[PDB]
């Protein structure tokens, strides 16, 4: 079929799995949430907690899904729609290392989601304590034996793909070992190869021997916060890419409709990014496609707490908090603009 509503399986959402119920968990996980310090603001502060009540929950935004848990078969089932409404074919997992039953519960339940819809799943490899490439190989290795053969496994021309947020934090010299073919733990020409795709912060002139002496594969952007990073600054975009080309390197530029998370971060309004009815997401969103890029991720599905969720979003108004709500759009606005750049993006591939 060439109807212009299938899937697209060279963007990656980015998908957020710690949201609880006290019911589906034993507490209102992440709709709760502590509020951070200022970094500037002295010792001694008490900021207190956002207690994930239906009036307070930890967003600038309210979900249409309402306090929802992310073990909960029925709110899955309602995401991998949103997800094909979207066209958006990758789900980008993010995954925390938890070690813990709950976890894999929840990574099951979603790659069955996903599967019933044709969505594929990759991994968001966060920044567990004590990270390192040899625990990180052995986490590899565990999450391809586990899941590799599940029908909604991603793979790309026959491998996995990660995503490492935090990359820049391991010294290339510990990279090399893994990510070299000849490196002393190398997944390269092994079971576990896969694309690594590590996260481009800062300057071109720090950036670029990091990602060729790590022996990344690629890499990605992550914040939606337009000017964040010079990573996420989409001016930056073409010479990243023609570098990226130049060199043998996939780049993955990671796109977003806005940025707040003062809700729990109050003295952190300098990295406001307003929506302006979807103008915001169309300006990054283009900016991502005209560099000519051949995979783009999208930050986020449902980062609540960022204020950076394509999710759906109601207007609410309670005792203890006005909420941000899509404005002059409708509630699915966000998924049903992301398909419209789906198919642009597409038309230029
Ligand atoms: C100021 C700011 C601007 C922006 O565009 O994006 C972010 C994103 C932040 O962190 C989110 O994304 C990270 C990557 O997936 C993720 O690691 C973060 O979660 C972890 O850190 C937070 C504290 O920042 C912590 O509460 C959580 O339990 C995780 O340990 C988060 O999802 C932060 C600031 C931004």
């Amino acid at each position: 079929n060439n109807l212009g509503t299938e899937l697209d399986y060279d963007t990656f959402c980015f998908y957020y799995d710690w949201y609880g119920s006290e019911a589906i968990d034993g507490q209102y996980r992440h709709w709760a949430h502590a509020i951070a310090p200022d970094p500037n603001g002295g010792s001694g502060q008490n900021p207190g907690t956002i207690p994930g009540t239906q009036e307070s929950i930890a967003s600038n935004f309210y979900p249409q899904l309402g306090r929802y848990s992310s073990s909960d078969p029925n709110i899955l089932t309602k995401h991998m729609d949103m997800f094909v409404m979207a066209r958006t074919g990758v789900l980008a997992l993010t995954w925390w290392n938890e070690q813990d039953e709950t976890e894999a519960k929840r990574i099951g339940l979603i790659l069955d989601a996903a599967d019933k819809k044709k969505i594929k799943v990759c991994f968001h490899l966060e920044p567990y304590p004590s990270r390192n490439v040899q625990n990180l190989r052995e986490n590899i290795v565990k999450l391809i034996t586990r899941y590799g053969n599940h029908p909604a496994f991603y793979r790309k021309d026959g491998k996995p793909l990660f995503f490492i947020y935090d990359s820049y934090l391991i010294e290339p010299s510990e990279w090399e070992k893994l990510l070299s073919p000849g490196g002393s733990i190398t997944i390269r020409n092994t079971a576990y190869d896969a694309l690594m795709i590590g996260l481009w912060t800062s300057s071109p002139t720090v950036q670029r021997p990091f990602i060729l002496n790590a022996h990344f594969d690629g890499f990605y952007t992550y914040f939606a916060a337009t000017g964040f990073t010079y990573g996420s600054t989409p001016t930056n975009w073409v010479s990243m890419q023609k570098w990226a080309k130049e060199n043998g390197k996939i780049f993955i530029p990671s796109v977003g409709p806005g940025y707040i998370d003062t809700r729990i971060r109050p003295w952190n309004g300098s990295v406001i990014r307003t929506r302006t009815d979807g103008q915001y997401y169309d300006a990054m969103y283009r900016k991502a496609i005209e560099a000519g890029v051949s995979a783009i991720s999208i930050t986020s599905f449902n980062q609540w707490h960022e204020g950076s969720q394509i999710e759906p979003a109601v207007p609410y108004t309670s005792s203890e908090f006005t909420y941000l709500d899509y404005e002059n759009r409708e509630p699915d606005y966000y998924l049903t603009r992301t398909a419209y750049w789906v198919g642009k993006f597409r038309e230029s591939k």
